[PDB]
This record gives structure tokens, sequence and C-alpha cells, in this order.
């Protein structure tokens, strides 16, 4: 698809067996999801942006289905105000910005 | 152009006759620039990012070039870690997300 940007580019994702709504975000290095359980090992991380930093749990090699496309990558889990699909997974589905 | 996302989608902008670097950010509703001087009056705005809410100065109808494309519109000035071009101005330069 071609997604215009008149509105927030929200898509449905499946992660950890759960459906969630998430923002396709070229300005995010990594994927950041609201509190949820994920399997396997993790390590703490601090990520920052407008308003400062939050503490997240970094899970690697997590499978996500993004608007019908499967991808594997890093997911950060923490108190994010919106679920964000970042560049680490956008690349895997071949997403580009065009103008 | 067609911009892949393996690295940050940074472009050159021109505002106030000055060249600056900015991030093309589909996850940003608004355009937010680091502290600079702009003409005219400003109005207050609060925006909420990953770490919480901040106060910014809103300047309207500002001429800005983005990657060689002219836009005219609202610019928020405040303590952002990086200059971000949000959907307000991405729509003006005809940007879309594609996969
Ligand atoms: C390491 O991975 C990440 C680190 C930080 C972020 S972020 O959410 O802080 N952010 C990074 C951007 C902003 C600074 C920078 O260098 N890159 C992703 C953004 O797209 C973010 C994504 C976002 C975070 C929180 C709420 C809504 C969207 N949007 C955002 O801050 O937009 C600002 C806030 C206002 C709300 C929406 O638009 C308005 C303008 C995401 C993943
Ligand atoms: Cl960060
Ligand atoms: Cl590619
Ligand atoms: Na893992």
């Amino acid at each position: 698809p071609q997604i215009t940007l008149w509105k927030r580019p929200l898509v449905t994702i499946k992660i950890g067996g759960q459906l969630k709504e998430a923002l396709l975000d070229t300005g995010a290095d990594d994927t950041v999801i609201e509190e949820m359980s994920l399997p396997g090992r993790w390590k703490p991380k601090m990520i920052g942006g407008i308003g400062g930093f939050i503490k997240v749990r970094q899970y690697d090699q997590i499978i996500i289905e993004i608007a019908g496309h499967k991808a594997i990558g890093t997911v950060l889990v923490g108190p994010t105000p919106v679920n964000i699909i970042g560049r680490d997974l956008l690349t895997q589905i071949g997403a580009t910005l065009n103008f």
C-alpha cells in the first residue's frame, strides 16, 4: 500500500498473540510497545525523545505481523503513550518514504 | 526521492536563510525545531512525546524548505533532541509511506 499522511498512519499488528494498533514511525529507531509480556530474555534500556527518557525492556528476535507482513526484530516494552513501529521493523517490510 | 529506513531519514532544511538537519518523522503530528529566532508573534502549545509534555512556541505561516521542497506552515520551537518534520509539512511536500 501507499499511505498518505493526512492522519496518523496507524496499522494493526499482531505481537505476542495480541492484536494492537500501532504507528508507522520513520522517526523512531526502534519499535516501542505498551506494557505486555513477551517470551525470552531481555535487558533494560533508556530511550529518549520529546519530554525526556523512559525505561524500557529490550527483547530481541521477536516476531511481529505488521499489516499482514511478518517481520522479526527488537521490541522495546515500556510506558509509551502510543505503540510505535520503528525503523528496525519498517525496513523488514520494505517500507519507504516517497516524495 | 524514495527514502529507505536502514539509517535515519535525515534531510537538509532551510529556515530563516539557515540550513539545518531534520528528521522526517511520520510519527510526529507537528514540526518541532530547536531554539532559533523566527519572525512575528508566537502562541503557546503543549506537546506530549515519549517522555512527557513540554511547552513550545508556535509560529504560524513560516516559510521552510524541506529537501528542496517549499512548505509554508506552523513551526513549533522548543527543546527537541533533533529537528523533526511532522505530518503537517510532510503532506505539503507530497510525502507518502509505501510498502
Ligand atoms: C530508540 O527508539 C526510540 C526512541 C525514541 C522514540 S520517540 O517516540 O521519542 N520518537 C523519536 C523521534 C522524536 C525525537 C527524535 O529524534 N526522534 C518518535 C516520534 O515519532 C514520536 C512518536 C510519539 C511519541 C509519543 C506520543 C506520540 C508519538 N513523536 C513525537 O515526539 O511527536 C511530537 C510529540 C507530539 C505527539 C505527536 O506529535 C507531536 C510532536 C521512539 C523510539
Ligand atoms: Cl533513544
Ligand atoms: Cl531495501
Ligand atoms: Na529474544
